């Protein structure tokens, strides 16, 4: 039995452990040195302090999915931290999790959802196309992190809700 609600940790480091595993499972598309960035729990707090929200998906009490919503302005919000556990992918759960976040954004008053994603993330790019997102631009995003300089081929997308 699968449930979606606002995220609440079952134990203190649950989000950190789930996130690190999702990030390590996607080596081509994400910054891997999570120790050099603020914790995912601080990210959630930043979202909520600016009017955003962070959501969970659980099978029983087992976390299997996460998704964030970050406001840009009065009418535009950004999807972020969209992840489903490997064993539960490709069954329709991610689409259902997205549809919950979109409905929540629509009720809050957002009329546009934007996002960016690495081109290596094939499943996500197919889903966003299925959901009706439209490409804005492609770009090789340069990120300097510590003693490294990383290059991510990235897609930017928008969807109008109303
Ligand atoms: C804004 C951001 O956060 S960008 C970061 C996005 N996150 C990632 O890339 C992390 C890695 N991927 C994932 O965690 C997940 O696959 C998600 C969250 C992107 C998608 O959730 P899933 O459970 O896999 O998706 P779901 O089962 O609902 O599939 C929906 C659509 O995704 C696409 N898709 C899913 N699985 C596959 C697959 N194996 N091959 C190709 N396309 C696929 C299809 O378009 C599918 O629609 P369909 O079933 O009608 O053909």
């Amino acid at each position: 039995m699968v449930t979606i609600k606002v995220f609440s940790p079952k134990y203190p480091t649950e989000l950190e452990e789930f996130y690190a595993e999702r990030i390590a499972d996607n080596p081509l598309g994400f910054i891997q040195r999570l120790d050099l960035l603020p914790s995912i729990s601080g990210f959630v707090q930043k979202l909520r302090e600016h009017g955003g929200e962070f959501f969970e998906m659980r099978e029983g009490n087992k976390l299997i999915g996460i998704c964030g919503l970050n406001p840009i302005n009065q009418t535009e919000a950004e999807l972020c931290k969209f992840h489903i556990n490997s064993a539960y992918q490709s069954q329709g759960l991610g689409q259902k999790l997205y549809e919950s976040v979109e409905k929540y954004a629509f009720i809050k008053g957002y009329t546009k959802i934007s996002l960016h994603v690495s081109k290596s993330q094939i499943k996500a790019c197919n889903l966003y196309q299925k959901l009706g997102f439209v490409h804005i631009k492609e770009e090789d995003c340069v990120v300097e992190l510590g003693e490294e300089t990383l290059i991510f081929p990235t897609l930017f997308m928008e969807k109008i809700l109303s």
